[PDB]
C-alpha cells in the first residue's frame, strides 16, 4: 500500500509510486527520475499514463521496454495541463533527466515535490521565484549538520589532476571508474577528456548513456575497450580482486590501475579536506573514494528552504525511524525560527 507522502492531495496524482500495484484513484503516475528505488515496479506490462522528462522517457522506452503510448514526456520550465491541473517540471540538479514538480491545485494551494535534488542558488531564479509555495515534499537524504562535502567542481578538479599526474608519470597506467546507475557521468567524462581518450564500457552501459541527450556523446564513449584508457566497470568490481582480474584481461597493455569510486558522503569528510584524500593501495593498484554528491548538503538544503519559506514540509527520505523523524522536525523548526516565516 502506497504511503501518504507519495500522494498529491486534491488530485488524482502519485509521485514515484510504481511498486504498490494499481493505486486507488490514481489517474496519472509521475516519475521524477530513472533510479531503481523510484521506478521500482515499472515494466513493459504497465498500462497507466506515466509523466516524466524527455530523458526519463527515453530510458523507460529503451531500458524497461515501457510502451510508447503510456509514456508522456514534458518539456522543462513550461506550464502544462495534466488531467485538468497545471504542472511545471524544473531541473533537480540530480542525475540526467531528474526533475522537481510544481503542482497548482484547483483550490489555490501550490505544492513543490523536489524528487531527489541537489539544492543550488540557481533555483532561486527559476519559475519558483514567481509565487508562493504552501507545501514542500523534500529530499532529506542528508538533513543533519555532520553531512558536509565539497562542491562538484572541486571534486572534479581533484580527479582530473590525480588521473593526469598518474598517467603522465606512467603512460602504461589504466584508469578505471565505478558506476551502478545513471548519475555522476562528469567524473569519467572529465577524466577521459584530460587524457585524450574515449570512455570504454559494456554494451548495456553504452546503451544507457545513449538515452541521455548528452552533446557530442558519440565523440566521448565507446564499446571498444582496447582503444580506451579510461574503463567503466560495475561498482562492485571496484576492489583489489576485481581490478587484478580486470588487469589480466587487458593483455599486458597495462601494468598499473588507478580506480575511482564516487560515493556520496563518508565519515572521512568529518576530518579530511578533498585536497588531502589518499587512496588505498595494494601493489600496482590504487583506489580513491571521492565524495561526489548528487544530493544537497545540510547547508545547501537549509538555504533553499529558508529562501522558499514553505508553510508545511513533508520529508520523503529517512522517514522510517522515530529518531530520524524527530531530528528532521527539530531542524525545520530551527530554520523557521531563525528566518522568521
Ligand atoms: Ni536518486
Amino acid at each position: 500500500t502506497c504511503p501518504f507522502y507519495k500522494k498529491i492531495p486534491g488530485t488524482g496524482f502519485t509521485v514515484d509510486a510504481f511498486q504498490y500495484g494499481v493505486v486507488e484513484g490514481c489517474t496519472a503516475y509521475f516519475l521524477t527520475h530513472f533510479h531503481s528505488d523510484h521506478y521500482a515496479g515499472l515494466s513493459k506490462h504497465f498500462t497507466f499514463p506515466v509523466y516524466c522528462s524527455e530523458i526519463t522517457g527515453n530510458l523507460l522506452k529503451n531500458k524497461l521496454h515501457v510502451q510508447e503510448q503510456y509514456i508522456h514526456p514534458l518539456p522543462l520550465d513550461t506550464e502544462c495541463i495534466v488531467n485538468g491541473v497545471k504542472v511545471v517540471l524544473l531541473d533537480a540538479n540530480h542525475c540526467p533527466g531528474a526533475v522537481m514538480i510544481l503542482f497548482y491545485l484547483p483550490n489555490g494551494t501550490v505544492i513543490l515535490h523536489t524528487g531527489d535534488f541537489r539544492a543550488d542558488p540557481s533555483m532561486e531564479r527559476s519559475l519558483l521565484a514567481d509565487q508562493k509555495v504552501h507545501m514542500l515534499y523534500l529530499d532529506t537524504t542528508y538533513c543533519s549538520p555532520e553531512y558536509t562535502f565539497p562542491s562538484q567542481q572541486e571534486v572534479i578538479r581533484f580527479a582530473i589532476n590525480t588521473a593526469f599526474e598518474a598517467v603522465t608519470l606512467n603512460p602504461h597506467a589504466l584508469v578505471v571508474c565505478g558506476t551502478y546507475s545513471i548519475g555522476k557521468e562528469k567524473v569519467f567524462l572529465a577524466i577521459a577528456d584530460v587524457l585524450g581518450s574515449k570512455v570504454g564500457m559494456s554494451q548495456e552501459k553504452y546503451k544507457t548513456l545513449q538515452c541521455l541527450n548528452i552533446p557530442e556523446i558519440n565523440s566521448l564513449i565507446t564499446t571498444d575497450m582496447c582503444s580506451s584508457l579510461v574503463h567503466l566497470l560495475p561498482m562492485m568490481q571496484i576492489n583489489f580482486k576485481g581490478l587484478q582480474s580486470h588487469l589480466k584481461k587487458c593483455g599486458g597493455k597495462y601494468n598499473q590501475i588507478l580506480a575511482f569510486r564516487p560515493t556520496g558522503w563518508t565519515h572521512s569528510n568529518k576530518f579530511t579536506r578533498i585536497a588531502d584524500v589518499i587512496p588505498q593501495t595494494k601493489g600496482n593498484i590504487s583506489i580513491y573514494g571521492i565524495p561526489y554528491s548528487e544530493h544537497s548538503s545540510y547547508l545547501e538544503m537549509k538555504r533553499f528552504v529558508q529562501w522558499l519559506k514553505p508553510q508545511k514540509i513533508i520529508p520523503t527520505v529517512n522517514v522510517g525511524t522515530w529518531k530520524s523523524r524527530s531530528t528532521m522536525e527539530k531542524y525545520f523548526r530551527e530554520w523557521k525560527l531563525e528566518a522568521g516565516y
